[PDB]
């Protein structure tokens, strides 16, 4: 068994166009107050450019999983990169005040490519890396996707200033679309020449066993939904992860409403939320591995997410910009840090069911609640101001905190692991 040096280039290029794809998800929500003026549509319409990523994930998750297991890894990788590249070039045809529907068509194509990209953070690690490197390679793939959102907040406010003149505003928007289109096309060329179908030699003994080994999705889903403990965890995971999508999409609307101007600083808050959360994941992941106390750390971290919202909700309008950075950073520190806790707690409760099925339900719950929260909070912000909009998320996250408390620590995988040893 020998491993090839190509394994690091495979993840590096994958994390690059996953970074580009995540940029296009939030490139409209970071400058939401600017795209409203360019196209003349309301804030609800601009939020759809960030929510169509959520909608397409729900029905396309299962077929893409079947496609990935059928046509291999390279075919899905080419499809995901080409659609991401194709969607970026379609957007450049929408550089007119009246061509908003062209933007939606272009973003929907990028929305389809999101499913083909988020489907294999882990599968790339299995095929290309040995048993020791599976854990770190899977995190690097997720590392790029999260870092794309951080770039997606900081950059658009710098490239696109708040100009009343549509004709001059279109040039600045054109620069942003050209760079993303150029990067996506440049990475699409890279995907063609590096991503191969499989490494020349197996990377680990398990992969050799996996290749030699070579029920249905609906059969598994029935059994997981019989686990009451997992059903509660699915709901609580959706409330937390969905609150992240809702707040990220509406972050520009909340910040600009209380601080006129300062579009560039609103992007910095978005970067602060993501970057702090990226540090939250590694701390929570390391702590959970060492302590192995899945139930207690899930409740403590989930409560801190509620505490983050409470301090964020009331300190946003105090009139101080720096305190928003601290409150949003702490708020984002625990929201993204809860994601590794939810995944590990779900696999622990659903043993020996496949991790892909368990993680798929959590992701679907995240997108379903992301659409509900974004729609409901948007109407509340429009009609009742931004404070009831954030309070609405605080109330729901409080409901999730109680539901998590009733989850029984049925850590059956830990029981199974010690059973094999004895």
């Amino acid at each position: 068994i020998k491993v090839s040096r190509r394994r690091w280039a495979v993840v590096l290029v994958f994390s690059c166009y996953s970074m580009c794809n995540s940029f296009q998800w939030i490139q409209y929500g970071s400058i939401n107050n600017i795209f409203m003026h360019f196209y003349g549509v309301s804030a609800f319409a601009i939020d759809w450019l960030s929510m169509c990523y959520m909608l397409t994930y729900i029905p396309l998750l299962l077929p893409v999983a079947w496609l990935l297991e059928k046509f291999g890894l390279r075919t899905i990788a080419l499809t995901g990169s080409a659609l991401n590249c194709l969607g970026a070039w379609v957007k450049l045809g929408s550089l007119k005040p009246h061509l908003f529907p062209v933007t939606v068509v272009g973003q929907l194509i990028c929305s389809v490519a999101q499913v083909f990209i988020l489907g294999m953070p882990s599968r790339i690690a299995s095929v290309w890396f040995g048993a020791n490197e599976v854990s770190t390679a899977c995190s690097v793939a997720v590392f790029g996707n999260q870092l794309g959102i951080a770039i997606g907040f900081l950059v658009p406010p710098v490239l696109v200033p708040n100009i009343e003149d549509r004709d001059e505003l279109a040039y600045h928007i054109s620069i942003m679309f050209y760079i993303i289109g150029g990067v996506a096309t440049l990475l699409l060329i890279l995907v063609i020449i590096v991503f191969k179908e499989k490494p020349k030699y197996p990377p680990s003994r398990a992969q050799s066993l996996s290749y030699a080994l070579t029920a249905s999705y609906l059969g598994s889903i029935a059994r997981l939904f019989k686990n009451l403990n997992f059903v509660l965890l699915v709901i609580t995971y959706g409330l937390n992860a969905g609150a992240f999508y809702a707040l990220s999409t509406l972050l520009n609307r909340m910040v600009i409403w209380h601080y006129p101007g300062e579009e560039v600083n609103a992007g910095r808050i978005g970067l602060t939320i993501v970057i702090a959360g990226m540090l939250g994941a590694v701390i929570s992941g390391i702590w959970l591995d060492r302590s192995k106390t899945y139930k207690e750390t899930t409740l403590v971290v989930y409560i801190m997410t509620l505490v983050g919202m409470v301090v964020y909700t009331f300190t946003l309008n105090l009139g101080h910009l720096w305190v928003v950075f601290i409150t949003a950073g702490t708020m984002g520190f625990f929201m993204t840090g809860y994601l590794p806790l939810g995944f590990e707690f779900a696999v622990e409760l659903t043993y020996p069911e496949s991790e892909g099925i368990s993680s798929g339900l959590l992701n679907i719950s995240a997108q379903v609640f992301g659409i509900i929260f974004t729609i409901s909070q948007g109407q509340i912000i429009d009609n009742y101001g931004t404070k009831p909009g954030n309070i609405f998320l605080c109330v729901f996250l409080t409901l999730g905190a109680a539901l998590t408390a009733f989850i029984k620590a049925d850590l059956r995988r830990q029981k199974a692991n010690k059973e094999t040893l004895e």
